[PDB]
């Protein structure tokens, strides 16, 4: 129980436990410092990784009494008596100045006024805000509140005053999700058969709930392979009773945006890497001198564009900065741009910008600019989007990394200035380039090097990177069927080894001749090079 | 009164059946697992079943205590009687620790809070997720919980802690349906004579409810043909008894999703079973051997689609596969496409694709991609439908089965990764397949083998299996009609055997030479499958 227990929030929970511990170590020196006392902790997220429960752990590591509130249970119980009890945590902060208010369902407990027809519940908002408002700020009773968005929260709740700082859940590492799972592990009794960490890699789309669950999951495989006060010393979580888990396992944190850094950093691919080079003066050179920027006396840039193959590499490129950065990443996902243009929702793609504001530095991949342009001429969200291009200062720097392979006809505001200043003409791969995405498709991948990557390099200069991920997927598809044919010949004759990917397969792929490449498109490259 | 009374529901009764009696049967060792103590069972489902009465006799089964709450009564009482009933059930909770909590109408209990202007209403469905929160996990009350859908559920309801586990009703089997044929079969005196199989083949649409209304239906006619304490002995279900039930039977179960497997297996007509094989190690090879996947370390892909004829077999290839696979499968309904695209309903949709992460594994037979497109020639649902293909990760691989007979100019991101790998080439059947579909029509048809089926192929060679199950139905039309006079003839003049079809009936379907196939559609199919 402590800070131990929360396994994937590291700098927000350092953040705010700081401002807590600035108060609850040294309230005088606080006083002394005189310069903010801030209670309102609104954390606006999503639960399952135990919020609530991450906010009474805080409180037991900084020694702070729990004085927590149900807001459901005061929206059980009957009026006034709701009011007793926002007294009694005014009695309570009084009598205990380490008192942890910790509000919990308070979008239920404050919800649009509009939307609110409860003139008693509006009361009782008021009673609660007039609470809040009522502070000697001497109390020391730091208002935790949780919430699943701050879009049912009251301005007048969310203002200054009222409120002090918000909190994102956010998404679990892979490696936190392995705390959670060690958190889970202090009655495991497991296999060490699964690997709860590619396991945990695969478990995306869970909360900290969910780690549980398929842990019961796996405790009911097990209960299953028991079939019956004896197996408890015979509990093993296997891998096989992580597959039944996973199996089991349905996406709990499915429909949900998150920002990530990859680990590519032009590990995939090189090439172009002045523009690489660009982006490391764009970053770590505003990173370590902004006094630079000022001795130059001209302002950063905020984004750039690219031209060409889009995404063979070009998305792995933007998540390949994101890992040079060392800093979370997010992609404009062209269906939410259709449900933006045809579907008409752009708001909430600048409550996506202002997360990212929240989330800041983050990257910004406004890839598919052609797709919503053509869907447009076979824009509104555009103006919103030209809008926030405009809206963002250099505080912090989320670049842009527009993405088109049409690029020649999507804005020319966006052309302008006060937007991004470079289409990156992203041309085919070199057949070194081509030689260093075989390797990187040979990562990962159990297959010898009888093959010459060379001469398939030379065949395939025309041949796109994706189409050379597209040819290592199908020599992979090809061993598995090898492994499967051999598996039925195993199981047909032998019951009644092929690990790796001969060039075979490789000259099966070189006669399986689609290259995909249109010199059209080339052309229309070029073009767009020539008017660039 | 136990399991057996349900009938068609096997796996997911299983399952909670076996999460139930781990706490039920041993609490104590599930305290040793100390996995998760989980109660809430959210029967989303229509009735019809005896849902409730299926909780009730699991209760039995398991020997719980059937501590039930009927919540249109907690509706009907005065409010405190209700958080009074909810104090009672968490009092017999603690008094009977096998204490099945069955909660009854709970999305009039609970609506959309929105929805919701009871603020009465609002505070005690506040105390019931108070009291569902309001938990110690050890008086082992499992929350049973029933619904016919989860949409008027709140998801703070809807949320872990408050909600565990949904159950969904699905679709009884037709042997199903027999077997609530033999529970009503307690006191039947049947005749022995409606086969109540094939009737029960024949009774899509229908609830158990609607079963024991037919058995209700045929002791009408029955009383009917008594015309008046005698005929009691004289009780004869007859199948003309059943034909006046089905007569009488409207669809009870009309307008809904079902998932199911066909019986079909590629045993209707074989060719192009490459792709089969292809389907095959799509589905066992990744079913016995995902390891190998891994050993290969390429993931598997999505879905492939189709080209040529559609539906000619197509979509009976569609059902083979599910078949194949013995796994359920569900259609793209064009209707439904229309109702998503001119209208404009598409979260439902999504609903269905959520639906089927609950059905996972399942079928996706995506067709009918060129009706919808050119609906829109003559989009923002493809748009929730390519963001669901990307939104699918390999939990149990849901494959995609896109069908268009015209799928020339569908869509380029549902052609790119992320999507369907492939679209297959569906000639036109040989004269072997040809021969393979007159002997799949013949199946199911008391014909002779007195014509030649071979002159026949070689005849229709360039007519298509839906032409050819056209000529069969045709031919069968014919008999029906020669049956229908030789019984004209009886009463005229017999009155006052003809049970096959002649080569006649044949030579009068080779001279009704209406070939519906397109040459001009198989040179788009040519030039379809040159530009693939």
């Amino acid at each position: 129980v402590g800070y131990d227990d929360i396994g994937g929030c590291r700098k927000q929970l350092a953040q705010i436990k700081e401002m807590v511990e600035l108060p609850l170590r040294h309230p005088a020196l606080f006083k002394a410092i005189g310069v903010k006392p801030p209670r309102g902790i609104l954390l606006y997220g999503p639960p399952g990784t135990g919020k609530t429960l991450i906010a009474r752990a805080v409180a037991n590591e900084t020694g702070a009494f729990f004085f927590l509130i149900n807001g459901p249970e005061i929206m059980s119980k009957l009026a006034g008596e709701s009011e007793s009890n926002l007294r009694k945590a005014f009695e309570e902060a009084e009598k205990n100045a380490p008192a942890i208010i910790f509000i919990d369902e308070l979008d239920a407990i404050a919800p649009k006024r509009e939307k609110t027809h409860g003139e008693v519940e509006r009361r009782i908002v008021s009673q609660l805000l007039t609470l809040m408002d009522g502070l000697k700020q001497r109390a020391h009773v730091i208002v935790m509140a949780a919430t699943n968005r701050p879009n049912s929260i009251d301005p007048a709740l969310r203002r200054f005053g009222r409120f002090d700082r918000e909190v994102d859940i956010g998404i679990p590492d892979a490696t936190g999700r392995l705390e959670i799972l060690q958190i889970h592990t202090k009655n495991m009794k497991l296999a060490d058969d699964v690997d709860l960490e590619q396991v945990a890699n695969e478990t995306h789309g869970h909360v900290g709930a969910d780690l549980a669950a398929l842990c019961s999951e796996a405790a009911l495989q097990a209960i299953r392979k028991k079939m019956d006060a004896e197996v408890m010393n015979s509990l093993a979580v296997t891998m096989d009773d992580f597959r039944w888990a996973l199996s089991q396992s349905n996406p709990s944190a499915l429909r949900e945006t998150v920002v990530e850094v990859p680990q590519v950093t032009w590990e995939d691919i090189g090439g172009l890497e002045d523009v690489k080079r660009e982006l490391q003066e764009l970053v770590q050179y505003p990173v370590e001198h902004p006094d630079k920027f000022l001795k130059f006396g001209m302002t950063p840039s905020k984004g750039v564009l690219f031209y060409g193959p889009p995404g063979c590499g070009k998305t792995l490129l933007a998540k390949a900065i994101a890992n040079e950065c060392q800093a979370n990443f997010i992609s404009i996902k062209g269906p939410e741009l259709l449900t933006m243009w045809f579907g008409e929702s752009e708001a909430n793609v600048r409550e996506i910008f202002d997360k990212a504001r929240q989330a800041a530095p983050c990257v910004l991949f406004f890839d598919e600019l052609d797709s919503i342009a053509k869907a447009r001429g076979g824009d509104r969200v555009i103006n919103q989007i030209l809008t926030e291009m405009d809206g963002m200062s250099t505080k912090k720097n989320v670049f842009i990394i527009g993405a088109t392979n049409r690029p020649d006809i999507i804005d020319p505001a966006i052309l302008r200035p006060g937007r991004l200043d470079q289409l990156i003409y992203i041309p085919l791969p070199d057949e070194k380039s081509r030689v260093a995405i075989l390797k990187a498709n040979l990562r990962k991948s159990p297959v010898a090097k009888d093959v010459d990557l060379e001469f398939l390099a030379k065949m395939t200069n025309g041949f796109s990177g994706a189409d050379l991920t597209e040819i290592c997927q199908r020599a992979c598809k090809l061993a598995i069927r090898e492994s499967i044919e051999s598996e039925i010949r195993r199981e047909r004759e032998r019951q009644t080894p092929v690990p790796e990917i001969r060039r075979d397969h490789f000259e099966e792929a070189m006669r399986f001749a689609r290259r995909s490449v249109s010199d059209n498109d080339i052309r229309k490259y070029e073009m767009f090079a020539q008017t660039l």
